[PDB]
């Protein structure tokens, strides 16, 4: 809301910041991405600082800005406030390796993948077969940036699982617990 | 509605052993056409029984319901379609005894697969999807057995909303013979 | 729906004549106060003779439920149960809690049984009292299924952490059931 | 909703016939109303016999619930009182309600207490004449409660702060009712 | 809802027995009932006393003036008993039972206040709603006095706010003759 | 509501066999449709003794209204009519429609007097048509209440110009009944 | 609303923040966003906080709990009107010895409300996670004002509504600050 | 709305220390209302500040944030009633500098009781009863601090409604001056 | 809408000394012409200003907040009725300064009672309508001496709406005069 | 939409663009402008487009007296639709300065209106819109040359022009044919 002429959001994204406040739909997804392209453009080498405290939304619309991150050449650190589950979560783990944070009191969930089919069994069986090939996808992503195996990560998200920010870093969800 | 010298029409025509099914297929439908046939069976175990059927079909568990009744009761049940019968209307035409499985000219069959639904975590969207895909199954085979055709012919022909006129539904082995005047 | 000749019923109250009682529909307080009132109705009737609860429900109320449990259990007559259709969470228990040998599904009816659901809403102190209240009613249905079916505890709880759809064949083998009857 | 041969009945007014008395519902004004009417009809028809009222019922409206109590214990008839299912805050109020002795749940019952819900909007004149009114209706029940459970009024203070599950086992230890209905 | 044995609802069956049950809030058609009763009950025997439950949260001021009125123009006693709750209309109905014949049973509630009401439109339809409800509360105390021995000052302090009851609180006021005791 | 011994009568029927007809509503046009037949029906069975007829109606459609006065008007029998409650608008027309002595209200009875209410939309021509309309409709109703009550009709006319209420002494003293009826 | 900037916008120059509303993932997004800005600007300098607010969600309020705690700056916080739920949460966490209420101001303290719907299990994780909040809460609110963890227990079984006067006493504030 | 570099006609308004209350009372106005005090103090900490009330007055935690903040800051605060003042509204009306509280000759001045709600348990509802009789005992502390009057009559005179002329404001003590053309 | 730095068109307008009341009155409206009217005397104090009425009326209490002000400021204010001027609209109409109050030929000019509404207890009906008495009492008194009609006159003249057309409205004394091409 | 937006583009131009319904929104600001367009020059005419189904007939009056009262000539221009109070306003320009394009409509009707309540209401209600009526009457006859008479009987149902008609029968001058 305020001024600083920049709105404060504008302000802190031209020292590289970049907040994540709310639920993931198509609209955040598009600004988020566009914001690490134009930091990229403006500098190819210092890195970005994505804060997180959102409680997920689209699978989609988390990839894009995963795969974002993965591709620009900076590092983008990710700093875990207040929440970070679901596709919030997978957002935190995806940070560049030793620079994923959460401040002490903030909490990280992870569940997996919610959705809906109505119609034909014909196509109740394809929505099946989607939302199990996106869990078995962001299942092996977590794997890979936790260094948890598939089979652990599958059962640790059967059902929702609160984790505090000690415990995320011990399931290597992130690399340090920031300290005052 | 009409009342006659005290039965409404229809308490009437049961009178006669016939049962009207002139509706969607929901619980409360069915546990009055399965109330009706373990009637009728209790007053007199050898006469046959006589079902109309005009429904656009409706819950498959209430339209499984009826189907078992009709296999367990010893009457023969004819089964009569006028209007339409479609989706579990149509299983239950096909349902009837065999050589007494009746549709008026003018009368639709529409046969298709299951529908359903689900919403919630990837786990019970699979069990749901598995549980729709088993009732398919159970389904086609049924009515494999009671036309006489293929498992794959029923699951290629109901993959999409099949209108057969009664002609064709007689020629399919949904029934045995077109009622004439 | 229907009217039958004699004076004059409907054709439920003419199948409870013969000790049949329809349970078609889902199982809330109401159902429930009708269907105990016929359980003791005919236990007045006759002590000895024994009942028929024809079962399609998708389930409903627990307490309306162990109200139908508990009459059922408590009345001098067997009451045999008979799945048509569906007997799904608390209409699936009720199906196990007949007379036992006199449990039986027609072939194609399905049978479902799970978990208890609920909700609380308020604060920590009145979740934690609802939280407790659901998983011991949880205990107490996973214990009467023990009994009723020979399976372990720890073995209903497994199969009922997720929604878990039985054939008649897989309910009879499961003990839910004593028999498929056939035509 | 089902009709019994005699003329006609439906299951609860047979069942009327022989005393019994069907709660099986939420407590709100028309209940009450035809719960006092069944009361004084029996008493009329025989003032000595005595009275069955089943209970399955999340409570409802306190009033309704004591036009209820004061019929129960101004009739000459003992009712005997039986808990299936549930019965909670006002229903168990009228649970513990019953002729000494003669107060009953069967083993799965669920009984509940808890203290009044009310709202009140205004001045806060207002409010403070509906908070005066809701916490002296408060300790009207206590106190009955007290007397027909042996607990002291301190210690059903306590015990309703909070919503309060307990089986029939632990409702007969409370003193709400006289003895689990064994089959 | 049940029938009792040709065949009568359970509150028919009571009314051949000279009882009237009022166990709703009071509108035109709960007063048309009622005043149908009671002059049904008074042409069957216009000697024998009416017994006349009350259950009620109160309702329309004029319908219960019609239940009022034609209690007291009928022969019979109309004995009132309050059960559950008698509040508004349905106390002013409690307190019109016969001299002597006003009960209540130990924790049935009873309720006073002043009238309740709404007006919209110019000033001078306002003047006229207020005006008409003001007179409404005049008419109610007055007979509230009477019937109950207090002054109408003192009805009026009584009712500004709700003012809840007891039975034996409703008894010291002379709203009824008696706490019926088991 | 309740039934009556004798066949079978629900309360209204019973006083309807005495003659007695009670208006307790809203006069729409089913309402008149019942209150027509019932004055024919009982001029049909005798077309000497008077008739009763209790109000207690907050008015309604004025057509209806006129149905009912000129039904009263037209038949041989003396149609007493009885206030109790309120008698408001169309109400208080029909009441003062009575036969002459043999208009009543109770004590504490209320009767409102007023103009006709309606509405109008669409082109100036036809506001005008609707407001013509209403203005000779209220002409009629004062003529006619001028010839019952002995009221001029510049009188009825101004103190209807506002809802004016009355008490029954004072609609007495008006013109609009003949005797406030005492215990 | 009136401009000078706006008028907030013209206090945050002043190293102001004016949380005034409910406390939801929006306003704490802002919040947090004014500290860090507020930071940068000058590592040294105190910040000030007012607080009118009836609370919000609870992950929202430890965002905001959390970011103060890490700068630099002391964030000295004041309470005008109301500070309820996790409004009084931020409030007691103000830099020690700055934390303030005006005499007229109320603060309410409470534990934490919530729902949950599903399977048995399903409600037992929600209330497991709903008790672990309010136990992170407790603790945290001991620290803060030295009442030992039972009496914070105690004293949030059921609202708790607290002048500027007994806010000061139970360690909530520091100061009731006088005109 | 209307614009006058380029102000609307409130800030246009608030550079020469004016700060306009034309709504209902609510956190979002307060918050507004002190960030203006407070930035006015910090422009000029001895020069006065009007403040206009139209209001029906709002939120009483709203409006006491509004209320203490007038008390604390260095410059007086003028207030003047334009329209109505009711309720909060009246309360700040009656809280500007003592010699400085105003209103126009037709503006209405109205005080009440405090209004609100509760629902829940028994114990629930008395915590909210005995909040808010805490609230009318702290508004009416001051009330009659600010007018002279007891505080017994301010409980009698705002048991209901009280709706009162500027010139009956000024001898209940509520404003000072009636300001005449 | 339309822009001519750069103004909307009613910021343009007010740089003429010229504010346009084209709504209905609440307190929105009433708080931005309050603003403008004491912009517009801290500018200037003695040029006139000009405002522009059509509006259908509104809420009492900020209708008598536009009035207060207008008689509270040194500049005479005139006030041109287009359109219509209905209830507070034609209040304020009459309210402009003695010999500039206008409306154009085909302009209306509506007089009425006050409207309002009252729920509840008995006690509180009757200090509503006493309000509201208290209020039309107001009204006419300063209308009666606007117009130099007697009160009795405008009570009788107000108990039903009452149009009138640009020239009765001069006759009347709402206006001064009818302003010609 | 585009970008001055185009509407104040125009208006540079002293073009009003009243394409809407007639309400008083749209009629204090189309009388702002006149008068700021006679403030700005007193001489030079003023070009008013008019697509309108009409609306409010105080409103259209408004527009209506504010034309005739300033000094400038204000031409009138029907594209596709003038009707109700937008025909009155079509017909009220400079005599000899309203036109209509050749495919445009113009519709003439008598006032539509509503009242509900007391019979003494209803007849205050109708006798207005009947003055409101004759008002209107009286002035299309002087605008267009026809007589009342004339004019009552072809509004009391919907009547549609087309432009050559609306010229024939004196509501606008001419016909704009292209250029
Ligand atoms: O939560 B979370 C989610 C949701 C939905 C989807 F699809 C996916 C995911 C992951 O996390
Ligand atoms: O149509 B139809 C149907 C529906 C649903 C299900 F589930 C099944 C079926 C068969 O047919
Ligand atoms: O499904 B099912 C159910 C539901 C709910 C509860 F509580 C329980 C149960 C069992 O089954
Ligand atoms: O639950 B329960 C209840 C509710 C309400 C009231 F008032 C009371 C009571 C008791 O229980
Ligand atoms: O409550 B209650 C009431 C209401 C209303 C009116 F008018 C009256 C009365 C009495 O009581
Ligand atoms: O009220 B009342 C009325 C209404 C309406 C019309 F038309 C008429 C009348 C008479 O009364
Ligand atoms: O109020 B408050 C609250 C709410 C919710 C949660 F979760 C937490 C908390 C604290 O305070
Ligand atoms: O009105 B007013 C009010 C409301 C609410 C509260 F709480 C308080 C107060 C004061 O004034
Ligand atoms: O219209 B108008 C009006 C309305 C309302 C009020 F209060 C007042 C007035 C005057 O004018
Ligand atoms: O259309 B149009 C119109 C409407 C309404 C009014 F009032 C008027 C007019 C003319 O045209």
């Amino acid at each position: 809301i305020p001024t600083v002429a920049y709105d404060i959001y504008s302000r802190l994204l031209k020292d590289r910041i970049i907040m994540l406040g709310s639920q993931i739909d198509d609209n955040v997804a598009n600004s988020i991405v566009s914001q690490l392209l134009f930091l990229q453009a403006q500098d190819s080498e210092k890195d970005i600082y994505l804060y997180i405290n959102s409680p997920g939304g689209s699978v989609t619309a988390g990839f894009a800005i995963y795969d974002t991150i993965q591709h620009i050449k900076p590092d983008v650190q990710t700093i875990c406030i207040g929440m970070a589950a679901s596709m919030g979560s997978f957002l935190l783990a995806a940070g560049a390796k030793g620079k994923r944070f959460a401040l002490p009191n903030a909490e990280v969930m992870i569940h997996q993948p919610l959705g809906g089919a109505q119609g034909q069994a014909t196509e109740i069986e394809i929505a099946a077969n989607h939302i199990l090939k996106t869990r078995e996808k962001l299942n092996r992503i977590l794997s890979e940036r936790t260094g948890q195996s598939i089979e652990k990560i599958q059962q640790d998200t059967d059902r929702d699982n609160f984790l505090t920010a000690a415990e995320a870093k011990e399931y290597g969800l992130i690399d340090e617990v920031m300290e005052p």
